[PDB]
């Protein structure tokens, strides 16, 4: 009876792959398991891997299955999958059919897309006043977007707002950064965490800035 973990990242590019597969309980073990994946997705009708007799393409001749037949198994195909564009899910589903009835097995879908990488530095002049003394910190690029705290010491600002990116190669591109208003300390310090469902870790910039004249 049917398994697969499944829940699975998914950053373009890409490209990567999906296990749905099977145990043998085991006091019972049969055929003939010949598989399917569908979307639900505009399921009318099938973004369809079947191997049985081979393995056969909807117009992704391309893609590349795992779990050769070419003979038994019993199978259990993830799919290899690059690649490598937004379908991401696909609330998709691997299907089995055999005599143990079970004809079928069970939808899913799972991880699903991608990064920037960012930039950001500070600028420029003081005259008080006031604000964004500053800093372009940047979110550029990339899928899961992520937001930025600033711990500027002085942390001087309810004020540090945002930009909808407008999206590079389809994705955030957004810049955020703070409205510090006047004074000195040039030439101190500031933070950036940028978040994001990524580099395991919380990435952040800093830098001094600039006192006027």
């Amino acid at each position: 009876v049917v398994q697969a973990p499944t829940q699975v990242p998914g950053f373009l590019g890409d490209s990567v792959t999906l296990p749905c597969y099977l145990q043998v309980p085991n006091m019972e073990v049969t055929h003939v398991s010949q598989l399917t994946w569908a979307r639900h997705g505009e399921s009318g009708s099938m973004a369809v891997f079947h191997q049985t007799q081979g393995p056969s393409y909807s117009e992704s001749k391309r893609l590349e299955f795992v779990a050769a037949r070419l003979g038994a198994e019993l199978r259990d195909a993830s799919l290899r999958m690059f690649g490598l564009r937004v379908e991401d899910e696909g609330s998709y589903t691997c299907l089995f059919v055999t005599f143990p009835q079970g004809s079928r097995s069970v939808d899913i879908w799972l991880r699903v897309l991608a990064k920037p990488q960012n930039t950001a530095e500070v600028q420029k002049v003081q005259l008080t006043g006031e604000p964004v003394p500053m800093a372009r910190c940047v979110s550029t690029g990339g899928r899961p977007p992520a937001q930025i705290t600033w711990h500027s010491d002085l942390g001087g600002m309810p004020q540090t707002s945002q930009v909808p990116g407008f999206l590079s190669g389809t994705v955030t591109v957004t810049s955020l950064w703070i409205l510090v208003p006047s004074s000195q300390v040039d030439g101190k310090q500031v933070t950036c965490k940028v978040e994001h469902e990524s580099f395991e870790k919380p990435q952040l910039l800093t830098v001094s800035l600039t006192v006027y004249y």
